[PDB]
């Protein structure tokens, strides 16, 4: 159907616009859907686009609003003092403010229907929003409306949540429109998606995105498909990839890298509420922080994630046990049986369960997918899946067999509750994934695994060396290969951070010389210096110019193929603020031939200095374009838990930065 009232190019300026003629005697049944595209690329703290309101005195509390806060959050309110109703729905991180410094025409969709008592919200083409009531209020049903508004709105003749910004389009109609037909609504967005909700994931969430240019000119993506809410383990998450063959124009539809299926794919909306947004799905394996790396020599694309067994994240993850036994001058993975105190069996040679108390071998094995045998035959557990039918959320059985895998919480045979780091590799630059492998200790026995700094390995120019960074107390731990990843060593690099999440990224400066940034507990951003293709590390040091909160967020970076202003460039990408991960900034680094030093010349705004940004990948694109996917949200607040939709992905170029 067409519009009951069209209207645009309305500025905002601090100074409501009155529509009341044009549009209150055109408001018809108990349905309608508002379509707006506007701008504000310096909005006020808190600021109505629109308003339905009974303007009359002792009636302050009778409106309708679209409203949006300056963290990029947008909602609305319903309310109406006589009936008793006074609803608010909204959701953080939902608007985009500039773009290459021009201000970004945003498309919000909100739906009101009464007959499925239903009001849903859509900006830029995602559903932020959809609430069911039980009493249902039509948005032109509240009593005594008589002023229709933009950019404030009216009580008791006064105007408030006073807007800056423009509405270049709105239109109203008397229906409830279907998510068919928001679907076809042009929109005129700056980003694109690569991972999403309802994809071949079916996570309804995604963290930790990676971004990878291939020889081939390919471009790969990696990411934590998060399944429980945007929790870290203990979770399910599994490890998605994801090409494009076209600089970043079209992506290919995910797969899995690293997957686990003690429990199922399920899309889930992870409750918002205070009293359960710390539900926290707590029996399943699950795989976090994933990085990516091509070697040359072989061709193969590598790709390594934490790994941990059911129940498992950073809080409850044995540390002071690898999880594996040393026997000769070799590791083998410890296992416990169903029923014993201890950990009385190892992964040998051939994947054979052998018993420690009586050096016996037994009648299991492990195949190469972590999954146990008996006599050749495969045990299978029972699958779980979760809900919050009753209230609260239950993770119950659901009638389904899986192979039963060493990792899982019904299996026989079970793994030390630690982390560990697997490596997967593809032979068809992502077409496909091998089942993955544990690496080995590092740092001895009595010492759980470190950390995986996720994005990207390094692969040096001019050899066939290999490092992906690592973290742990007290060090950075690169782990270095120079046979494709069939063998690692590690070289330690001490920093003065105790229990630092110390997620660092490298880029080679010239041939052999390597810096990596990292993220520290000082509110800057550190780095350190190999001059002997990682085998020894400087001492730290701190960039100046960019400020980070006091935890700190990942940091990306690459080293740019061409000069700028006749240097050569690195780029680094981070959110840049001591308050929030908000700010998000690619900055452009001219490096001193005489001495490596780098001079920070050139801040690029990705959006707004309050709106959200966190983790980030960084990569140049064949063209020489950057393409940056990034976490659109502050994923620390515990305000912006659960988002859909907000890791999006950009492209630029370098005259849009300097
Ligand atoms: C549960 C768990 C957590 C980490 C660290 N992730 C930190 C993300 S953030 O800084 O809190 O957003 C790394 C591995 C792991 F298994």
């Amino acid at each position: 159907i067409s519009p009951i009232f069209q209207g645009g190019s309305y500025q905002l300026n601090n100074k409501s616009i009155d529509i009341s003629s044009l549009l209150l005697d055109k408001l018809s049944g108990e349905s309608q859907t508002v379509v707006m595209k506007f701008k504000a690329d310096k909005p006020n703290s808190l600021q109505a686009l629109f308003g339905l309101s009974n303007s009359k005195a002792g009636f302050k509390n009778n409106y309708f609003s679209i409203f949006m806060r300056d963290s990029g959050e947008i909602g609305v309110e319903i309310r109406d003092a006589q009936k008793g109703i006074n609803y608010l729905f909204s959701r953080p991180a939902s608007l985009w403010g500039k773009h290459k410094g021009q201000a970004v025409e945003n498309t919000l969709v909100f739906v009101s229907d009464s007959k499925d008592k239903t009001y849903t919200m859509y900006v830029n083409g995602i559903e932020v929003f959809s609430e069911t009531v039980d009493t249902f209020l039509p948005i032109s049903n509240i009593n005594g409306i008589d002023k229709a508004t933009l950019g404030a709105v009216n009580r008791e003749g006064k105007e408030h949540y006073l807007a800056k910004g423009s509405i270049d389009e709105i239109s109203l109609f008397n229906k409830a429109i279907s998510d068919q037909e928001v679907s076809t609504i042009p929109l005129s967005n700056p980003f694109q998606l690569i991972f999403q909700s309802g994809d071949s994931t079916q996570a309804n969430y995604f963290r930790i995105p990676t971004l990878y240019t291939l020889s081939s000119g390919r471009v790969l993506s990696s990411i934590d498909a998060r399944y429980g809410g945007t929790h870290d383990s203990k979770s399910k998450i599994n490890i998605a990839t994801s090409y494009s063959d076209d600089n970043g124009k079209t992506w290919s539809e995910p797969i899995f890298a690293m997957k686990f299926n003690d429990y199922e794919e399920q899309l889930v909306y992870w409750p918002r509420d205070n009293k359960l947004k710390n539900s926290q799905i707590s029996g399943s394996a699950s795989f976090i922080d994933s990085s990516i790396v091509e070697d040359k020599k072989s061709g193969k694309t590598i790709l390594l994630a934490d790994v941990m067994p059911a129940g498992i994240g950073n809080n409850n993850a044995n540390k002071a046990d690898s999880g594996f036994k040393e026997i000769n001058g070799h590791y083998y993975l410890k296992l416990k049986k169903n029923g014993d105190n201890d950990f009385r069996y190892t992964v040998r040679e051939n994947g054979v369960v052998y018993n420690e108390t009586t050096n016996k071998p037994t009648n299991y094995t492990i195949n190469d997918k972590y999954e146990v045998l008996e006599g050749g035959k495969s045990l299978t557990v029972e699958q779980y899946s979760v809900d919050f039918d009753s209230g609260s959320l239950r993770e119950r059985h659901n009638g389904k067999q899986v192979p039963m895998n060493v990792f899982y919480k019904d299996s026989l045979f079970k793994v030390t509750p630690t982390n560990y780091i697997a490596m997967t590799t593809s032979q068809n630059r992502g077409e496909s994934w091998e089942q993955f492998k544990l690496l080995p200790p590092f740092l001895g026995e009595k010492h759980n695994g470190t950390y995986l700094c996720p994005g990207q390995g390094l692969a040096l120019k001019s050899s066939n060396r290999l490092i992906f960074a690592t973290y742990t107390s007290g060090e950075l731990t690169y782990l270095i290969s120079d046979d494709s990843g069939q063998t690692w060593k590690k070289s330690s690099a001490s920093i003065p951070f105790k229990n630092a999440t110390a997620e660092a990224q490298m880029v080679e400066l010239r041939d052999g010389v390597i810096r990596t940034f990292f993220r520290t507990t000082t509110g800057k951003i550190a780095y350190m210096t190999s001059r002997d293709s990682g085998e020894t590390w400087s001492k730290v040091s701190y960039i100046d110019g960019i400020q980070q909160t006091s935890y700190g967020t990942q940091v990306s970076a690459i080293k740019y193929s061409q000069l700028i202003d006749g240097k050569e460039a690195v780029i680094l990408s981070t959110p840049n603020s001591r308050s929030g991960r908000k700010g998000g900034q690619l900055v452009v680094g001219l490096v001193n031939k005489e001495d490596d030093s780098i001079d920070w010349k050139y801040h690029y705004d990705i959006d707004l200095p309050s709106y959200g940004y966190a983790y980030s990948a960084i990569t140049e694109l064949p063209n020489h374009h950057i393409g940056v996917l990034f976490e659109k949200y502050d994923s620390w607040s515990r305000n912006e838990l659960h988002l859909s939709n907000v890791v999006q992905y950009i492209d630029l170029e370098i005259n849009d930065l300097t």
